[PDB]
DNA sequence: CGATAAGATATCTTATCG
DNA sequence: CGATAAGATATCTTATCG
């Protein structure tokens, strides 16, 4: 169950992923907006709490 | 300092890391013993991996 | 069936530019 | 100081062989 990735948030806000990932790892270093619109992106899109792997894997592609 | 990786568990078990890596995915297609020293080679080296972002600081200096 | 190798994708880290 | 781009590493999944 991979509902959303960090990079799904980030696309969603329109910003690269360690932008917001950035965000999410502390953003002591950023502007407002960006974070306000990650913290949009990742609100609508629920985003749970496992963009990697920590009790949930697997990728496939094609 | 680098905790357990599932190379460490496949070695420490005596099989591939694909062997293992999928052991913990699944492991449809897996024999008897090859589960018992790779659920023993992570339990006995603990195994804890960490590739995302919760202690493990520094990795890799480019 | 079981084991090994290759390919693809995501996350993080570091460096550069405005 | 802040955002973007490139590169490296690890994990996961699928296919083939004995």
């Amino acid at each position: 169950m991979k509902p959303v990735t960090l990079y799904d948030v980030a696309e969603y806000a329109g910003v690269s992923y360690q932008t917001v990932s950035r965000v999410v790892n502390q953003a002591s270093h950023v502007s407002a907006k960006t974070r306000e619109k990650v913290e949009a992106a990742m609100a609508e899109l629920n985003y749970i709490p496992n963009r990697c792997a920590q009790q949930l894997a697997g990728k496939q592609s094609l």
